[PDB]
């Protein structure tokens, strides 16, 4: 099935729950990413329409593949004894966010708002489709540099959107809200504007503006980069301590800070050629 069907290239990258390979489909040569669960560390098992038990990446990918591309297609995918091989899209050329911003340091504010939008399409493309991503991140997000497009990528800590609340969490420690700090407890949409709000400071700063608990539970937000007062404002509203006093994503896009966006295509002319 696999051996025949795919060419295996190097390591991309892995975190918790997944290895990935850059790979090549040998019938068309389109681009994949090939990714390896191992059944053994799977702690969140989902379950498909055919009554199937199978990682929630792959439950979570289904719901949301379709035209859009804010979001990673998943191609295919398999079952073997021990694991599971997923088969994604690859862009060519690509490059992480987290590494694009370790390379500039602070992006402008031009580039920001035009990366954080469409971070914010796809992830409202997600709770459309029923989906909380819940480790959104510089990490999980690709740039696809010629045509100036992001994508959420690494949907392995993610859950079934509802809106009661959620006391289990897989995500990053430092990107996760104060009330899961303290009571263990959250809120899938209020929860996804904090680890937002942490993904825009660390776009116009060029780091994460909270490294313990403590940081995170007094909520105090220091701007060690010039940054506008409209950003600054909206980044402060997405990090607001109480869970209501954030705002939603309809509030977040209507900020005065969000007008204007540039096209995917002329961001990637002005900023990334
Ligand atoms: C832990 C991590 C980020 C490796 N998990 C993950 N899950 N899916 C991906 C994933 C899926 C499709 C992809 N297509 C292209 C990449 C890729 N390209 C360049 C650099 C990177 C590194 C962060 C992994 N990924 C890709 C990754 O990564």
């Amino acid at each position: 099935p696999l051996e025949s069907q795919y060419q295996v290239g190097p390591l991309l990258g892995s975190g918790g729950f997944g290895s990935v390979y850059s790979g090549i489909r040998v019938s068309d040569n389109l681009p994949v990413a090939i990714k390896h669960v191992e059944k053994d560390r799977i702690s969140d098992w989902g379950e498909l329409p055919n009554g199937t038990r199978v990682p929630m990446e792959v439950v979570l990918l289904k719901k949301v593949s379709s035209g859009f591309s804010g979001v990673i297609r998943l191609l295919d995918w398999f079952e073997r004894p021990d694991s599971f091989v997923l088969i994604l899209e690859r862009p060519e050329p690509v490059q992480d966010l987290f590494d694009f911003i370790t390379e500039r340091g602070a992006l402008q504010e031009e580039l920001a708002r035009s990366f954080f939008w469409q971070v914010l399409e796809a992830v409202r493309h997600c709770h459309n489709c029923g989906v909380l991503h819940r480790d959104i991140k510089d990490e999980n997000i690709l740039i696809d540099l010629n045509r100036g497009e992001l994508k959420l990528i690494d949907f392995g800590s993610g859950a079934l959107l509802k809106d009661t609340v959620y006391t289990d969490f897989d995500g990053t420690r430092v990107y996760s809200p104060p009330e899961w700090i303290r009571y263990h407890r959250y809120h899938g949409r209020s929860a996804a504007v904090w680890s937002l709000g942490i993904l825009l400071y660390d776009m116009v700063c060029g780091d994460i503006p909270f490294e313990h608990d403590e940081e995170i539970i007094r909520g105090q937000v220091f701007f060690r980069q010039r940054v506008s007062s409209e950003c600054q404002h909206l980044i402060r509203w997405c990090l607001a301590l109480r869970p209501s006093d954030r705002p939603t994503f309809e509030e977040i896009q209507n900020h005065p800070w969000m007008q204007d966006v540039l096209l995917p295509q002329e961001t990637a002319e002005i900023h990334l050629h």
